[PDB]
């Protein structure tokens, strides 16, 4: 329904009702079929596809802040994972008379969910001691 859809699509209708990022628990019944042969990959693989190692000789201290990693891929409006300085979803204070505003269709279906985070760095107070020094001498004779 971007310009002029021939048939009414359920996805597009939901988008029409809301144009903001939100959770969607609506039912789906997609279908697909494929089974192509795997590639020969004759070339060498000296470097992995997905890196999983890190090594920094010089330590860094970029303040005590570690934002969570989030991804996007749906009909819902695409926005950055950290919109700290991107106002739009939260309007400024105001007191205008409320107008008859109601929506449902199928997208929104009584939802909210909860989330929370809490992580602390591990610590220890022990180390290997191969040296014991069984022998001891100081005073003469």
């Amino acid at each position: 329904m971007s310009d002029q859809s021939q048939e009414p699509t359920m996805e597009e209708i939901l988008a029409s009702i809301r144009r903001i990022i939100s959770e969607d628990d609506a039912p789906a019944e997609p279908a697909a079929e494929a089974a192509p042969p795997p590639p020969p990959e004759p070339e060498p693989e000296p470097v992995s596809f997905d890196d999983e190692v890190l090594e920094l000789t010089d330590p860094i201290a970029p303040e005590p802040e570690l934002p969570p990693l989030e991804t996007v891929g749906d009909i819902d409006v695409y926005s950055p994972p950290e919109p700290e300085s991107e106002p739009a979803y939260t309007p400024p204070p105001a007191a205008p008379v409320f107008d008859r505003d109601e929506v449902a269709e199928q997208l929104v279906g009584v939802s909210a969910a909860s989330a929370a985070a809490s992580a602390f760095g591990s610590l220890s107070s022990a180390l290997l001691m191969p040296k014991d020094g069984l022998e001891h001498h100081h005073h003469h004779h």
